[PDB]
């Protein structure tokens, strides 16, 4: 099965999953002089008031934060974006060390873990059908820098030994995404995929320009979480993420100049 160690990795993945070596995969380095301003981008619509987190999972690459999505509670609109696009889940993807662990990079800088907020397109019913669509999905990505502590994180980091195993949930109820959203909205847009198989192209990403600060202890937390299950050899969960892929025929383009 495919992951993150010595024979599974990313560089194996196009084996199970051909379009890994597609047009539109992701992540990729975003070249901040190469990226053009577009004024007719408007800002992102954030609207998390309403949000419900149900639990907490483990499953064996990272961990999601659930959120009822059966309704239009937390939504992201506007931006690059058509239509109304729901908050499914979100998850972090973070390094073995503070020097790597984002998927995206910016002028090839890697900042120590990058978190993804995973909406999907009201148009298509529900994920399932939106993960088939070009336009199926939005993922808002944000790095993580080490420094002060970020509040809005602890509720998550204070649960993990809950989940330390693959296949292990944990209820995660009113849980405010809103706490772990950077002061400003400019962002980098650009068509791509999910960054884990099945690799679908199906992701219009909104990666934000400001990176939220996280403490060491913070993300600490993250690297003691196992990619095994119980009872399984212990392999932490660090180093889940996938290096910058071809940008091949695609430009990015920059809320702000
Ligand atoms: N890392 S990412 O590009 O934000 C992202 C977002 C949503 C996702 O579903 C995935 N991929 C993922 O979760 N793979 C394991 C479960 C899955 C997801 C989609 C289709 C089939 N199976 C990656
Ligand atoms: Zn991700």
């Amino acid at each position: 099965h495919w992951g993150y160690g010595k024979h599974n990795g990313p560089e194996h993945w196009h084996k199970d999953f051909p379009i890994a070596k597609g047009e539109r995969q992701s992540p990729v380095d975003i070249d901040t002089h190469t990226a053009k301003y577009d004024p007719s981008l408007k800002p992102l619509s954030v609207s998390y008031d309403q949000a419900t987190s149900l639990r907490i999972l483990n499953n064996g690459h990272a961990f999601n934060v659930e959120f009822d999505d059966s309704q239009d509670k937390a939504v992201l609109k506007g931006g690059p974006l058509d239509g109304t696009y729901r908050l499914i889940q979100f998850h972090f993807h973070w390094g073995s060390l503070d020097g790597q662990g984002s998927e995206h990079t910016v002028d090839k800088k890697k900042y120590a873990a990058e978190l993804h907020l995973v909406h999907w397109n009201t148009k298509y019913g529900d994920f399932g059908k939106a993960v088939q669509q070009p336009d199926g999905l939005a993922v808002l990505g944000i790095f993580l820098k080490v420094g002060s502590a970020k509040p809005g994180l602890q509720k998550v980091v204070d649960v993990l030994d809950s989940i330390k195993t693959k296949g292990k949930s944990a209820d995660f109820t009113n849980f405010d995404p809103r706490g772990l959203l950077p002061e400003s909205l400019d962002y980098w847009t650009y068509p791509g995929s999910l960054t884990t198989p099945p690799l679908l192209e199906c992701v219009t990403w909104i990666v934000l320009k400001e990176p939220i600060s996280v403490s060491s202890e913070q993300v600490l937390k993250f690297r003691k979480l196992n990619f095994n299950g119980e009872g399984e050899p212990e392999e932490l969960m660090v180093d889940n993420w996938r290096p910058a892929q071809p940008l091949k025929n695609r430009q990015i383009k920059a809320s702000f100049k």
